[PDB]
């Protein structure tokens, strides 16, 4: 037993043992994983085993899909039997909207792997006998998945984990960790001490528990979900291939084959359903494992009802057994993946609804990450820092009573939840816009979407298609270039840099040239390898001294590489976030000059307030650092100001262009406005996944700038290649429906690429998508044909950009 450890994993379910094995397998030396009792004894043995090649999501699919593959050459690598039923799985459409929402996510798998099929009631009937096929209209299927059994796949990852070097000790529980300054850690078990260079947690519904350790919120909450198995069925023994697992969506339950007979398990009501409140407050009582909760089956009665009349053979069946247990649930029903933020070198693995599924491709995930020095490719969405002080157990509860309720509901583009709604963190804007538009809640902000225009429909309606927000949006759009409109942005991530190695820390994080003293400049970082970590702005107010914005999703993730670099280069400089002691407020449209300068003594000349300068001034005697920039292309200012002063200083420029007849605008309006000047959205054109010289940035990556900044020659590596893939940018004629982004784009006969983002253009009075496709494809006068909701719109390349941005006419 070892007292140096490379990495030390607290976790020895079956997400634990998924990382200790890759870890391993990619030859990390001195792999240590630390158990408290023994191999499975969290939520892991009890699982349902349920493995499925389909997600709703997008990046998602390569998490389940990398799995799968990995469980297959998993009998064949260790000598044990992993107990993979692979017969197919089918989610059942038994309503149309549902129809609607296969056609969607089959556009949305195109351009992966994953090989899926929108499938007719006859290939169900052929495939799963039993089944009431009276009103199921359709079904999305997935072959070469199923389900697995969870013992025998930990254990096999363990022999493959032991095998190539992981030590994995137990019982030997950590009672405390320790940082140290030096950027180790000191372990602690009833065995001994140890110091492991970095620290993974994976420690299931203990996550929350050993977070504290180290004195971190982990917002988690265990809860309760039971299945139910039966006996054994006389059809059931009679066929001779084995049933596909289904998924009622409209019972809400899954069901697949169990030995002779049909397991099954519903997600009960969010009103419904239980949690286990009481072990966030006073922790799980020790003591707990390989164990379960007493069943409550009256609870899901309602759902059983449903069970029994999709599949008739189970109304004379009896049951054997109801397992009802813990499982760790974060806010959104996602893990939370990767290093944690403001620790040195703590990792996590924690939070998994779906961990049998997720176990294998999340281990090849965080171990290529760890090994590697950066996401393999992009998972923001499991970003373990996407929540913050506003994540209170309180809300923590909320949503993820909500995210369990809602497992099955239907999944529509731009839905809306409000469970947990309002948050802490709230502009004083808030209060004032609430009743007056739609809130889209975003990294625990309220932030407008849509703004609601008198006499018109303000319920909220999503859809597949174009919905209620259509026109308003248009109207929005018609503000900002005709007159002068406003927008809260007050949730941007905002970090000041001030220090004496901050121009050489800045300088080389970023790509983009460091802009001179009062100016600001569009900026990304880079990853080592190339790809587009991040885009932020990057103001330079005093000498040395320097103001990052950045999105409100990706505040916390970006963070988290400045901070670690000045680690690793052992800069000289401080770095606050400043983020939420400050307002954001766009003043955008011909007007906005008319409208400001008559708030201000400052002169806002076009000659004397250049493009992209910033400036310190009173806004109305209210203290306001100005950005002449806009996402929206069109004339305008940014103005940063203290969280207090929002409303005062939003009053002030509404009363100020009444003359000018000025509005407000929100986000949907706002993505309209920058498509069509053809701006990129980090996230959306260009993340992980995308290097920067492909999405078309090389405007903004000066590849001859003296420093090697993060990334530099592996970029010069890729422009001396020459790209096989560039984004383009499309228009197309659409009837009631428009693109919004991860549609397939098809080429005679074959899927070539994917759109990113899309819209209505409401003045060319077609739809715009961002797409990226083969350079032999990506010529101007292209045409291509996008994947909408089961019809091919054809589609073509347009140059870029659609309309010129106000410096640029
Ligand atoms: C309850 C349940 C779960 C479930 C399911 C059906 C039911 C009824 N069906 C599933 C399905 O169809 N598909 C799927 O992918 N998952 C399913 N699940 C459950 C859940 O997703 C998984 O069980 C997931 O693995 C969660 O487990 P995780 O890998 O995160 O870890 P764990 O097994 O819960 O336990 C972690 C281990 O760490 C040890 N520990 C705890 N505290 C400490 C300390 N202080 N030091 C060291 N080690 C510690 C625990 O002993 C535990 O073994």
């Amino acid at each position: 037993w070892k007292d140096r450890a490379e990495t030390v994993i607290i976790g020895g379910g079956c997400v634990g043992v998924s990382l200790a094995y890759h870890l391993a397998k990619a030859g990390m030396k001195d792999v240590v994983l630390l158990e408290k009792s023994e191999l499975t004894a969290g939520s892991t043995w009890h699982a349902a085993g349920l493995t499925t090649y389909f997600h709703p999501g997008i990046n998602l699919k390569k998490i389940h899909y990398d799995s799968i593959k990995l469980y297959e050459k998993l009998e064949e690598e260790t000598g044990q039997v992993v107990g993979f039923h692979q017969p197919g799985s089918i989610r059942l459409a038994t309503t149309p909207v549902r129809v609607d929402e296969f056609k969607y996510q089959m556009t949305r798998t195109g351009w992966h792997a994953t090989e899926q099929y929108l499938i007719e009631p006859e290939k169900i009937q052929e495939m799963f006998p039993l089944l009431n096929m009276n009103k199921v209209l359709a079904g999305l299927y997935n072959p070469g998945d199923g389900h697995i059994d969870p013992y025998s796949l930990t254990m096999a990852l363990a022999a493959g984990a032991r095998k190539c070097g992981a030590l994995l000790k137990y019982p030997a529980p950590v009672t405390s960790l320790k940082a140290r300054s030096d950027g180790t850690w000191d372990v602690e078990t009833p065995q001994g001490s140890m110091r492991a260079n970095r620290i993974v947690n994976a420690a299931g519904f203990w996550a929350r528990e050993v977070g504290k350790m180290i004195g971190l919120e982990h917002p988690l909450i265990p809860v309760q979900h039971q299945y139910v198995v039966t006996s054994t069925i006389p059809e059931v023994k009679a066929l001779k291939r084995e049933l596909p697992v289904l998924r009622d969506l409209e019972g809400s339950y899954y069901l697949r084959q169990e030995r002779d007979g049909l397991l099954f398990g519903p997600y009960e009501s969010q009103e419904k359903m239980k949690v286990q409140d009481s072990w966030v407050t006073n922790g799980v009582p020790p003591g707990f494992g390989k164990e379960l909760f007493e069943s409550d089956l009256d609870r899901i009665m309602e759902h059983i009802k449903a069970a029994m009349e999709m599949v008739p053979v189970l109304k004379k069946a009896d049951i054997i057994n109801v397992v009802n247990g813990p499982i760790t649930y974060s806010p959104d029903i996602l893990p939370m993946v990767g290093p944690h933020q403001g620790v040195r070198n703590y990792w996590v693995a924690i939070g998994f609804g779906y961990g049998i599924i997720h176990a294998g491709g999340v281990g090849k995930y965080l171990s290529d990450w760890i090994l590697h020095g950066e996401p393999p490719f992009d998972l923001i969405e499991l970003d373990p820092n996407r929540y913050g002080k506003w994540t209170t157990t309180q809300y923590t509860e909320a949503k993820a009573r909500e995210s369990y309720g809602f497992n099955n509901i239907v999944g529509y583009p731009k839905e809306e939840r409000f469970a947990g709604r309002p948050t802490q963190r709230v502009s004083g804007l808030y209060q004032r816009l609430e009743s007056k538009c739609s809130m889209g809640f975003h990294a625990g902000w309220e932030q407008p979407h849509w703004f609601y225009k008198p006499g018109q429909d303000t319920q909220y309606r999503p859809s597949f298609r174009r919905t209620n927000w259509f026109e308003p949006v248009g109207s929005e759009y018609k503000q900002v270039m005709q007159r002068v409109a406003v927008t809260d942005l007050s949730p941007f991530g905002k970090f000041n840099i001030k220090g004496q190695d901050s121009i050489r820390l800045l300088d080389h994080l970023f790509a983009n040239v460091i802009p001179k003293v009062g100016f600001t400049n569009i900026s990304h970082m880079l990853t080592p390898k190339g790809r587009v970590y991040a885009e932020l702005t990057v103001s330079h107010q005093s000498p040395g001294e320097f103001l990052l914005i950045t999105g409100s999703g990706s505040e916390l993730h970006d963070l988290r590489w400045i901070e670690e670099e000045a680690v690793k280069g052992g800069y000289d400089v401080e770095i606050k976030n400043i983020t939420d002691e400050l307002g954001v407020l766009g003043v955008a449209g011909p007007q906005a000059r008319k409208v400001l300068q008559k708030l201000t003594s400052e002169d806002l000349s076009d000659d004397v307030f250049k493009f992209l300068q910033t400036k310190s001034l009173k806004v109305s005697n209210i203290p306001v650092t100005a950005i002449r920039i806009s996402y929206t292309g069109e004339l305008g200012w940014e103005l940063y100001h203290r969280r207090e002063d929002s409303v005062a200083l939003y009053d002030a420029i509404m009363n100020a262009g009444q003359e000018e007849g000025i509005d407000n605008f929100g986000t949907y309006a706002m993505n309209a406005l920058r498509l069509e000047k053809a701006f990129r959205a980090w996230g959306l054109e260009m993340n992980c996944d995308t290097n920067p010289l492909e999405a078309g940035l090389e405007y903004f990556v000066k590849l001859n700038k003296p420093a090697d900044f993060i990334g530099k020659q592996a970029l010069k590596q890729i422009k001396a290649k020459g790209l096989k893939r560039r984004l383009v940018c499309l228009t197309l004629a659409t009837d009631d429906v428009d693109p919004e982004g991860n549609e397939s784009i098809w080429y005679n006969g074959k899927v070539v690429g994917n759109t990113t983002s899309g819209s209505y253009s409401y003045s060319i009075q077609k739809s715009l998508a961002f797409a990226y496709v083969p350079v032999q494809l990506s010529e101007v006068g292209q045409q291509v044909e996008v994947e909408l909701l089961g019809k091919n719109y054809p589609a073509v390349i347009i140059q870029e950009p659609l309309v010129l941005t106000e410096p640029t006419r």
